[PDB]
């Protein structure tokens, strides 16, 4: 049978994000827009910065703009914590450790407004250098193909994560980023709590080149696989 969950998400569902942010005491918000397909596990996004000049890059935002999105494989549906709490949703949090710099934590709740997949976040950054990678837009406008392996974590009735990101810089190094991530449902309803497995995932960034704000265009797919070998 299909999960009252699975069923909210067999066609395109409109995304809205918001996000207000704060690192190193500059202060920006963006709002994003697009659509979800999880039949695909496709993500269609573009973010605009409204408030003028998004005084990070772009790519350290990626992670933080919808889990609910991925596709899971028939044989992996037991395991899709994401989709079973909708439509309530899930808070989602992250402490992202930037390596030799600062470090962002998130809080994010997602959740169904209307027919609309909903994704208010708020982001405080602290202790980044003035003149490092963030700070100091030293990050190539791309994006690495990532695993994420994904647990539960029954004490607190949810899913945690961690896994780093590489973004790439010019000389060749890149900029790691250390993501450590809980979700937990924001109904009391039930939730499937998953064995552990791995959510598989590219992006790929771009513009829209009649946009004269500064903004990004994702394109992202996530795709479960488990462990039965
Ligand atoms: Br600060
Ligand atoms: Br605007
Ligand atoms: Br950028
Ligand atoms: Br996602
Ligand atoms: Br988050």
């Amino acid at each position: 049978m299909v999960s009252k969950g699975e069923e909210l998400f067999t066609g395109v569902v409109p995304i809205l994000v918001e996000l207000d942010g704060d690192v190193n005491g500059h202060k920006f918000s963006v709002s994003g827009e697009g659509e979800g397909d999880a039949t695909y596990g496709k993500l269609t996004l573009k973010f605009i910065c409204t408030t003028g000049k998004l005084p990070v890059p772009w790519p350290t935002l990626v992670t933080t703009f919808v889990t609910c999105f991925a596709r899971y494989p028939d044989h992996m549906r037991q395991h899709d914590f994401f989709k079973s709490a909708m439509p309530e949703g899930y808070v989602q949090e992250r402490t992202i450790f930037f390596k030799d710099d600062g470090n962002y934590k998130t809080r994010a709740e997602v959740k169904f407004e209307g027919d609309t997949l909903v994704n208010r976040i708020e982001l405080k950054g602290i202790d980044f250098k003035e003149d490092g990678n963030i700070l100091g837009h030293k990050l190539e406008y791309n994006y690495n193909s990532h695993n994420v392996y994904i647990m539960a974590d029954k004490q607190k009735n949810g899913i945690k994560a961690n896994f780093k990101i590489r973004h790439n810089i010019e000389d060749g190094s890149v900029q790691l980023a250390d993501h450590y991530q809980q979700n937990t449902p924001i109904g009391d309803g039930p939730v499937l709590l998953p064995d552990n497995h791995y959510l598989s995932y590219q992006s790929a960034l771009s513009k829209d080149p009649n946009e004269k704000r500064d903004h990004m265009v994702l394109l992202e797919f996530v795709t479960a696989a488990g462990i039965t070998l």
